[PDB]
């Protein structure tokens, strides 16, 4: 859905934007658990996992937020697996004290586990030159996987290897970047790595609120990074 000349420059990011992006993709807290269920709803298009956290320094409950009633209805009252980044700062006003919020991150549990862990191949280009990416960098045990699960893993590696969301003074050389989740069937999801209004940490991950899921079978990821 995006061409390279239309990629947003890192220099456009205002204020706390880079710091927020680095936190959400490299210093995050993730819910990663299997075979859970809830049909408790707070309001809106949400599933509330009461007492999800037993040893968190602030949270007791996890609130999952979705875009629509059709999406929440797919998962409400079903055995699901979770894989997403949560935080209190992701909640809308009036969410209960000690509740943390995640956007999407849910998949049906049943019949979704692969027998062999899927290593998702990555094609990465930096200023047009291919760079080798370890095959274990992005992996999943799910047949139907959230784009969130794959994007969190890919961007954590981009921060570690290329200092993606570091300032220019802290060796963050990449100025533009695109990630594509290239499926066998289905138009591919693509995200501009510098496309968000990063200064609003509460909505940074609202892109995942659609709970988009894709088939991992035979898929791969393409990453295009530019230093200008
Ligand atoms: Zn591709």
């Amino acid at each position: 859905e995006i061409n390279e000349k239309d990629l947003r420059k890192k220099s456009e990011l205002q204020g706390t934007a880079l710091g927020n992006l680095k936190q959400i993709y490299y210093y995050n807290e993730k819910a990663k658990t299997e075979n859970k269920e809830s049909h408790d709803q707070f309001r809106q298009h949400t599933i509330l996992f009461k007492g999800f956290f037993t040893d968190h320094s602030w949270y007791n409950d996890l609130l999952v937020r979705f875009d629509s009633k059709d999406i929440v209805d797919k998962y409400k009252g079903k055995k699901v697996d979770l894989y997403g980044a949560y935080a209190g700062y992701q909640c809308a006003g009036g969410t209960p004290n000690k509740t943390a919020c995640m956007y999407g991150g849910v998949t049906l549990h049943d019949n979704n586990r692969l027998t062999e862990e899927k290593k998702v191949p990555i094609n990465l280009w930096l200023d047009g030159k291919q760079n080798t990416v370890p095959l274990e960098t992005v992996k999943t045990n799910k047949k139907n996987v959230t784009v969130q699960e794959l994007d969190l893993q890919a961007r954590r590696y981009l921060q570690e290897k290329y200092n993606l969301y570091n300032s220019d003074v802290f060796d963050g050389k990449v100025q533009r970047g695109l990630i594509v989740f290239h499926t066998s069937t289905e138009p591919s999801v693509n995200y501009d790595l510098f496309g968000a209004q990063g200064q609003y940490s509460n909505t940074l991950l609202r892109i995942y609120r659609d709970n988009k899921t894709i088939n991992s079978e035979n898929m791969h990821i393409d990453i295009y990074l530019y230093t200008s």
